[PDB]
Parts: C-alpha cells; sequence; structure tokens
C-alpha cells in the first residue's frame, strides 16, 4: 500500500520530511521512466545504445 | 526591501551570481510552502504527522 | 554535429547515461541563458551588476 511506501520507518505515521522525500522521488521517477521510453523509442534494435543511423532516423521532416 | 535581500554582501550592487542564488531560493520556497500547505491540509489534528485515517480520508471518490 | 556532442566518449554510440547527461545539461543551459538575458535586460550600462536605480526602473507600473 502507498502509505507503507511513504511511511518508510514503518511507525504508522508519515512525517513531513518523509512525504517530502517521497513527493520528490515520485517525480524523480517519471523522469527516468519517460526518458527511458523516449530512449528505447529511438534504439530500435534494443541493443542498449543508439548508433548514427537510428539517431539519423529519429530526427527530421518526412 | 527586496533589493537588500538579494544584494546579500550589502555593497549596493546585485551580481549575477547573487540574482541567480536568489532566483533559485525564491523558487525553492514556494515549493516548501506549497507542500507544507498540502501537508497540513491532510494532517487534520495538526499533530505533526499523518496517520492512516487522515491519509485514508484525503484520497478517493466521495 | 549534435551526435558528437552527446556521444561524449566518441565510440559512435550514445549510451542512456550519456543521453541523460546531455538532456539535463541542455536544460541546464537555457536556464543560464534565459536568466542572463533577463539580467542584462535590467543592467542597462552592462557594467556587470545592477544598482538600485536600474532595479528601481525594472519594477512597477508605468
Ligand atoms: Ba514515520
Ligand atoms: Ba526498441
Ligand atoms: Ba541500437
Ligand atoms: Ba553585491
Ligand atoms: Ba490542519
Ligand atoms: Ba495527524
Ligand atoms: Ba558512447
Ligand atoms: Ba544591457
Ligand atoms: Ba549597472
Amino acid at each position: 500500500a502507498l502509505f507503507k511506501e511513504i511511511d518508510v520507518n514503518g511507525d504508522g505515521a508519515v512525517s513531513y520530511e518523509e512525504v517530502k522525500a517521497f513527493v520528490s522521488k515520485k517525480r524523480a521517477i517519471k523522469n527516468e521512466q519517460l526518458l527511458q521510453l523516449i530512449f528505447k523509442s529511438i534504439d530500435a534494435d534494443g541493443n542498449g545504445e543508439i548508433d548514427q543511423n537510428e539517431f539519423a532516423k529519429f530526427y527530421g521532416s518526412i
């Protein structure tokens, strides 16, 4: 449950400092998750890296 | 006065480095201030922490 | 070329870690570049710093 994720110390309470620590790491993730998506959207062969011809395709008109 | 806040060293000038340091800490505050607001909006008893039943209320439909 | 900027190590590939490092430093720049613009927009004499009377002008109605 979401509460148990935030209430890190596990004492049934969520301190401000904890909410804050969560609120941020939540945001910190759809960043990593979006970028990853954007990435693999470019890396076609899922080989781990983008070469010139993938980067080439990705950009431009038509 | 706002100028005296930014011109930290107090020499009548505001360097870029200072504006920058201010511009950021200004932003750094409505973050803390908004979240705090959001927080105490959830913590009903203002006891310092949110328990399950407050978190319970906060979320959901109806 | 943009690719050579990102592919820092210069091995023809762009790792995620690199894209990420780029994506951020790109963003990190229009920040510095916008603020600088805003700054020199205030510093009229381009002397390096804003005095009271420039800051005075900058603010307000009429
Ligand atoms: Ba706790
Ligand atoms: Ba893929
Ligand atoms: Ba590839
Ligand atoms: Ba100064
Ligand atoms: Ba309250
Ligand atoms: Ba409470
Ligand atoms: Ba590389
Ligand atoms: Ba100027
Ligand atoms: Ba000046």
